[PDB]
């Protein structure tokens, strides 16, 4: 292993390049399934990874976890061993009322309401994504005939109070969390989700191209419940859109 | 007479929806002068005001003057008017050594080293510009067929010591921004420039689309002066790429 | 040139040491004219510069823009030039009942609500003015007359948000400065103006001498925008006695 | 099934008040392993739990997986299931000249070197272990003789860059951390860990009590070549203090 | 003398390593009074110190003054003298409606409201108090017969703004101490006092031990008010328990 | 007696309005001695205090003790008994090669490197003196005759790392001050003390006036500990320069 956590090895990589990273182990190979020759590399903690080929070019698949922290060991060593782009494909709660279920969400920068991104670059640094894993991803979003929509997200290192829930133990909110969903909705921000802040922050900051789609699972705003089922459809849709959105970038 | 400082009216505008705002006053009528029926509006301090058309589309061209401060002033005031679309044109000086004067720089994100960007969001607010501009931009950078580089740039709040100049009164640097260039340097930054943080952070904050080009006339690693046509085949360049980029956003 | 701005050379001011300096360009020669001798200098950007003589001495008045970005560069160039004291003269919006429009007032110190500080000093450093120009300003309204209040002043980098101004196309304001005006009231805070933070932080960081004085042209407690009657004679007042007072400083 | 991300009812916990939280998930089984009537209760994500049970009292044993994100989810849905009590029990690696590789450091309170705490508490409170907590961990360990050292250590929500680490792809580490492992030492600074700061805080101002133990695996200041079986021996030890620990907070 | 401000000698603590430091001068005297031989050493300013004899053992006693700045000279002086621990007995105003007037409430760690704190360590750091001080002060409590609450202190340094006082000159309170007194309520943080953040930050990170133990002359939530009572049994009690208490740590 | 730790009435002051206010009680008396009917009222605390006449007009001494903290509850407390202006006397250390042993030193605004100043107002808001108070300071120096420097101060909450003293017991001085001292230098600061900051601070946002007077009794560019006659005539001079302030403030 060249690597500390990933268990991987440059020449594991088979001279991969790109990495398609989802925070959840069980979505590695699912993904990696849409592509050619996919082989489990290995598995630790939260990091499975996967490899593939797309169009020639060996592709890597690997997990983040929940979190900056655990996504910032998986992005380090994977630039390590040769990766230069990352694409984060996830699910996400809408804040937005028009947005809604089975809608994709292309990011361009993320609200810095982590802590991992500090270990990289100032809090004046924006967590902003690179222009072409954005633009392509949009380009593969509108080629699958998606709602797309494109802006900025909110990162959080909390998935309770950090994005204003109350229905807990505690049932109370930091004050700089008290009503802050009102104040990123009036702002625009797209959503909350736990790790683009880290991802897009860290590679922006060190020559690492980065970008991020993800599917909405639910919305903070609405009352309606996803159909007969949520993930299924628009969860497996936006896995087609990072994959196809990799294919621009080999 | 409606907006308070700009001193003009809906009506002057003739229904415009996007606007180039430049820096220099001096600079407004070249730019409305590349584009049809140009027609003075207004001059009050730093926001000497033209109206022109695109395609038949009435189309303003506002001074900003230097900073955050007026540059926030002319923006609030021309959307209060009924501008949503803003392009920022301007000079600025790389960091990077491979980017030589000349040379057109388009904007994604910024690093907020200014103050009145933190009057529309904290500083966890990502200030990125508008997807579609950037993307116009780009491809009219492309068309006119420009050295071009896309990434975050420094919007500093200072001329001298924000963008750690050491030749000047005192000579001395604050601790906050001792050994800063090297460092924007390290995390790829491309340049330094003095509004797009507080353009670009006001405007993702409040519904307004926002993009900023720029023309590259002084490298703070190599040593030279302005050669002769330097400032000026850049601006001239530049000037035409935003009209062509505007063009796209009409 | 000798400075990259303000486009003079150090003859130009012929060993003239003070600089009287108003926000808008437009009014250098209407205070310069209240002087003996003087003579144009030059007009580039927001900095418009003419030369006088008080006593026989020369005195500069340049503009510096709205806001402290421009005005850095103002205060800058201008000592790299010769000028080792300062005496901002601009309008202002009094936050306090009694204050009525018309009034001077003299600035001690400012709350440093800008950005342009922080790079010649942590925020800890009081943006407090030179005691020397103080006195002259209080001491020259004296001899004047003028209904003058003197205390600390609140210098925001935006116009809108930062001096809590609703009537705006968001028609909102960030958490950091909502009911930020009563705050500053109950504290005994005089007005808001847009330079004297930056300007006095910077000068007493750096071994030059600032005054700060203003004419109110605006009451907060009773409204955002003036409707009032901008320049017969009226807040001359603030501009008779800045120059009373630069001829004590000479 | 009554919380969103672990997948148990508080019908699963049978009562248990207690739980004890490592990062690694096979480390859970191996905690229970060593009490009474252990089994297995679910998986998901990186979250793997297990009951168990001691003195006739029921225990909890679930991972947190790597970061503050992460284990804020799974201490708030444990504490929705009637969960008071947390003892974190983990591996680290020591800053300090005189801590030993398999020496057992237990924590008093945590260098908030993350972000996810402050979604709980303002940076003034401290990141501080409950009484009863840490006297069961120091009294379990002096029972079974372990070498130990009870005091602060760094909780940083990155692994390289926030533990000052420079063999990394970009070898360089933000203005905020050079020089700051140096800094910790120098405070007393026991170790570097990943999820105390989060853990602790939360848990401090929401009345749950929490403790945390570790062995050491690593010296950041030398070479005690990892002896493979190293990690195995010095993780028994833990393992049996935190359970020993744990035995007198039922 | 071999310090500055205490005018003590080494000779004067005969060995002595451990120091008892009430806040009030006048209590000086009482407390080494429960001791073997009190001597008065020395006056100077509000340092009042005595030495006495506990089981034996040289024992110094010095008072500190209100607030971490003159607690920070006490601290580094006696240290430069040669004590090593630090034992604060102090009175306080409980906050949580079920902790008592003549409770004993000892300190693990403190919210760092204070400044000097800072002067020291980064607000990151923790103000813990070390664990053997922390354990002597709850096992004399129970030696002495007393009720006793262990947990987070608020030290603030000021007793009116910062613990929201508003029966004041002013009667008002800056914004970050608005409805914050409820905001710790609700952390479980059960006191308010002035001194224990400066001392446990500066001794947690320079080596010394310190610990914090404090007698509640006040409940903020009630409107009872004790008469005598304050400086009467609540702090005799106090003060047995710290001198108990110290017996544990030479 | 009607305040809470000062043990006075308001019939005590016998219709006082201006305060004096030394860091040492045991200089009250010395001062007091200068003025007419100098009657001891109180000692509790480090807070002493007296009353005088000064041309038919009762004044008051009350030492503040060291520190913002017990200087804040003087201050706030006397104020309650219907002070409005406090003139502060103390020693300082200059910091500035050409300020010797003996300068009195009258202070405009200090960089506010304390904590209660936090307690009244926010970091931009400026630790200004009262106008008319600095101004009578200066005036009373002419008279008494002094060397006299008048400027920026800083004002820190320790006597020692704030200072950036390394005569101490761990010889090192944490981040945020290392290499402090030589930058208020280069910014012009001339002195250090540590009750201005929170005097200024407090009564400049809450209006009540203040002054701020001290002797130079070290010079740091030179030494880090006090020497050879002393106070005995520096201290006597301050005084007679603050005394004299007070007979024109009345
Ligand atoms: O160096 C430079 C050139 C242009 N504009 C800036 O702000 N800086
Ligand atoms: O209200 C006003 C008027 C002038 N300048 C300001 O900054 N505010
Ligand atoms: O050095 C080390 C070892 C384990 N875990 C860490 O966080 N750091
Ligand atoms: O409320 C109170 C009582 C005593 N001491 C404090 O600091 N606060
Ligand atoms: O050096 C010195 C002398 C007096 N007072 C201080 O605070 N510092």
């Amino acid at each position: 292993s060249d690597v500390f956590h990933l268990g991987l090895t440059k020449n594991d990589l088979q001279g991969a390049q790109l990495a398609i990273v989802p925070g959840d182990p069980e979505r590695v190979e699912k993904i990696a399934a849409l592509m050619d020759k996919p082989v489990k590399l290995a598995s630790h903690r939260e990091f499975t990874s996967w490899r593939a080929e797309l169009d020639g070019k060996a592709v890597i698949v690997c997990s983040t976890g929940i979190g900056g922290p655990s996504t910032s060991i998986a992005v380090e060593e994977l630039a390590q061993l040769g990766i230069r782009t990352f694409l984060r494909i996830g699910t996400t709660g809408a804040i937005q009322p028009h947005i809604n279920v089975g809608d994709v969400l292309v990011t361009t920068a993320s609200v810095r309401l982590d802590g991992a991104s500090l270990h990289f670059a100032p809090m004046e640094f924006p967590a902003v994504a690179d222009f072409a894993c954005t633009t392509a991803l949009v380009e593969a979003a509108k080629s699958i005939g998606a709602t797309t929509h494109v802006g900025v997200t909110a990162s959080s290192d909390t998935f309770y109070p950090g994005q204003e829930r109350y229905d807990t133990y505690s049932g109370r909110v930091v004050r700089r969390f008290k009503g802050s969903m009102e104040e990123w909705q009036a702002m625009g921000v797209m959503n909350y989700e736990m790790e683009s802040a880290t991802l897009l922050t860290m590679c922006a900051s060190q020559g690492l191209r980065a970008g991020m789609v993800a599917g909405v699972i639910v919305n903070r705003t609405q009352q309606e419940i996803p159909n007969a089922e949520t993930m299924k459809q628009t969860e497996s849709h936006a896995v087609k859109i990072v994959v196809e959105a990799a294919r621009r970038l080999l």
